[PDB]
């Protein structure tokens, strides 16, 4: 686990960044796949949270991988890394033309077939309703096609890098998906499956009839993006370009810029109701123009088609989480020459969207300062009438935990750091006055919640608890005196510490540029978080930083029943049998041969929470980038033991 860093006092943050970078990129350390150089979620294979296995990759991991290289080009002058990272991204996790057969046959007038969402995975499969539900129209597909062609340029969120689930050939990286069955389907309650459904595994209809009840089942493909990843990657590229140009080396990142610009254009897909219903209907009323645009980054965009015969479909998402907005990337694509969308309406839509996202944060701000969860255009995933007294935002209903309830999607403090960091960069780069109260109130809240100890350790919020509702949005902040946040636990999460530090350093830089004076406390607090994360969680064997964490939830490895429809039967590529009564581990049998299996099994037997050490890719990167932000805006500042 963690030991104390030997680092000499006086070591520049730039040098700390370079040491960490060097460790993250060392092949002997194993943060990236040896064959293709894809970033794993973590060095360790046994880990369960959003992804349920360590050597999957995510679009998130990739966005962080770009960010890491943008910072490295900044501090060093070597830009090849940004090109590498984007190349890896487009080879593997962006579905190319070959992997989207029949997208050409997509129809903006019939985007998809409606299907309900349910409060429990026991209601699935959900029945497609070709019959009695008219969907709305897709007002964006036409100009995207006109500029880019038929294909989609987004990241599929989840890839099985070394085919550990076995769905693909030999050791080849394979698109997989998991969450498919509503708000109560945790990481423990899913059935992983191939995105490219060839029926080769699963049951008679591969996995299709687990999730969607159709009239007939055809071999198909399906992808799902997580927009916050694309947002982060583009955000990163804005900085690579700024820092590259400052050095006279902008040509080294120009082609990545163009791609980032394209990616930003496709993110307009995330701006729409799941089934293009009107925003604010509280009913299944289809939409014609941008009446279905909420103009936020919704939880996902999903699209797919047939493998056999050519047909195609697309969905947005009706649910919006504040943690997924990126008003910074929004602002980049709306205003910055180099990131100008090729589409004819992209710039306009973005201009609407980035502003709309900034209002979203303000609406969601609790009386204390933390940002509440978000909103939906579809109550209970079935466009039901909003309950009485439901406060709204442009017609959408306030929801405390958008998308997932196990755990509540706004319990994690991490979204505060992650999403408000983006606002800081936005304020830094625009000096936009309308954002100042939001930012200051959030900073005050966070400053009151960071605990520093005289022994050089730290603690930060981990779990958050929400009550009440914001006042209905009028275009102006009320103070929401009845929307409350409480911190219910604290910890030492390294990635969040880094990101929080980043946010405070960025903010402090912004006070220096736009205000009467530098915010000295924010700057020093950012340095405190970086010093204490590095000092206390240093990896003695050279892998960067390392966590030590109690995982009570890992009992669910063994206790959690995964729902399988009664009478449904199928097999995982390894023989594991999918049938009613299965536990998480039952369809994930190869886990028993994982180096850390015994430790979590024997911990289960004794009725105790196992204690794990993790080197997650993003934890190391958020920390390293925080160091780079200090090096960038406060170049005289210098590490010391805390």
């Amino acid at each position: 686990g963690p030991t104390k860093a030997p680092t000499k006092d006086g070591t520049s943050y730039k040098d700390l960044f370079l040491e960490l970078y060097g460790k993250i990129k060392d092949p002997k350390n194993g943060y990236f796949s040896p064959d293709e150089g894809i970033p794993y979620h973590s060095i360790e294979t046994l880990i369960v949270e959003a992804p349920d296995y360590g050597h999957v990759t995510t679009s998130e991991a990739f966005s962080y991988y770009v960010w890491l290289e943008a910072m490295y080009g900044n501090l060093t002058g070597n830009w090849s890394g940004v090109e590498t990272a984007w190349k890896v991204m487009e080879d593997w996790i962006i579905p190319d033309s070959t992997e989207q057969p029949g997208m050409s046959s997509y129809n903006p007038n019939s985007p998809a077939t409606y299907a309900d969402e349910y409060e429990d995975p026991s209601y699935y499969p959900s029945e497609l309703k070709f019959d009695t539900v008219r969907v709305g129209s897709d007002p964006v597909h036409n100009d995207l096609v006109s500029a880019y062609g038929p294909n989609m340029y987004l990241m599929h969120w989840l890839m099985d890098v070394d085919n550990w689930y076995g769905f693909g050939t030999g050791t080849r990286a394979t698109f997989i998906n998991t969450f498919q069955r509503g708000e109560q389907e945790s990481t423990w309650e899913t059935i992983p499956h191939p995105s490219i459904e060839e029926f080769k595994y699963g049951g008679p209809n591969g996995f299709l009839d687990l999730f969607t009840k159709d009239r007939s089942y055809a071999k198909q493909w399906r992808y799902t993006n997580a927009p916050d990843a694309e947002g982060r990657a583009i955000q990163a590229v804005y900085w690579a370009n700024k820092w590259a140009k400052e050095q006279g080396k902008g040509s080294a990142v120009a082609s990545v810029v163009s791609k980032a610009a394209k990616m930003g254009d496709f993110l307009r897909n995330d701006m729409f109701d799941k089934y293009f219903m009107k925003i604010g209907a509280q009913d299944k009323t289809p939409a014609t123009g941008y009446d279905s645009a909420h103009y936020l980054m919704a939880w996902y965009t999903a699209w797919g088609g047939g493998i056999g015969a050519s047909w195609a479909w697309k969905i947005g998402c009706s649910h919006a989480h504040f943690g997924y907005q990126n008003p910074f990337q929004g602002w980049v694509s709306a205003t910055q020459s180099d990131f100008a969308p090729k589409s004819s309406n992209g710039k306009r839509d973005w201009t609407t969207s980035y502003k709309r996202q900034l209002e979203f944060y303000q609406w969601l701000q609790s009386a204390e300062g933390g940002i509440a969860g978000g909103a939906t255009n579809s109550w209970n995933g079935r466009y039901e009438k909003y309950p009485a007294g439901t406060s709204t935002f442009y017609g959408m209903a306030y929801v405390p935990h958008p998308v997932y309830a196990d755990p509540g999607s706004n319990q994690w403090f991490g979204f505060q750091a992650w999403s408000m960091q983006r606002v800081m960069e936005y304020y830094l780069e625009t000096g936009d006055s309308s954002v100042k109260n939001l930012i200051k109130k959030w900073v005050d809240w966070v400053m009151s919640e960071i605990k520093l100890y005289d022994d050089g350790t730290f603690a930060i919020p981990s779990d958050l608890e929400w009550s009440g509702q914001p006042d209905t949005w009028t275009g102006t902040y009320t103070g929401n005196p009845n929307l409350h946040v409480r911190v219910t636990s604290y910890g030492t999460d390294l990635g969040v510490a880094g990101s929080l530090a980043n946010a405070l350093a960025t903010y402090a830089a912004a006070t220096e540029r736009w205000e009467g004076k530098l915010d000295t406390k924010a700057r020093d607090m950012a340095a405190e978080l970086v010093n204490r994360a590095w000092y206390n969680f240093y990896c003695s064997e050279g892998k960067g930083v390392v966590t030590e964490e109690a995982r009570a939830d890992y009992k669910r490895f063994f206790e959690q029943e995964v729902y399988v429809p009664a009478g449904w039967s199928g097999t995982m590529p390894n023989g594991d049998k999918i049938q009613p009564g299965i536990k998480f581990i039952d369809i994930r049998t190869k886990y028993r041969q994982d180096p850390y299996y015994d430790i979590v099994y024997q911990a289960y037997l004794r009725g105790e929470a196992p204690v794990l050490n993790y080197h997650r890719f993003w934890h190391e990167v958020d920390l390293a980038v925080a160091m780079g932000v200090l090096a960038t805006y406060f170049p005289d500042m210098t590490y010391k033991v805390p």
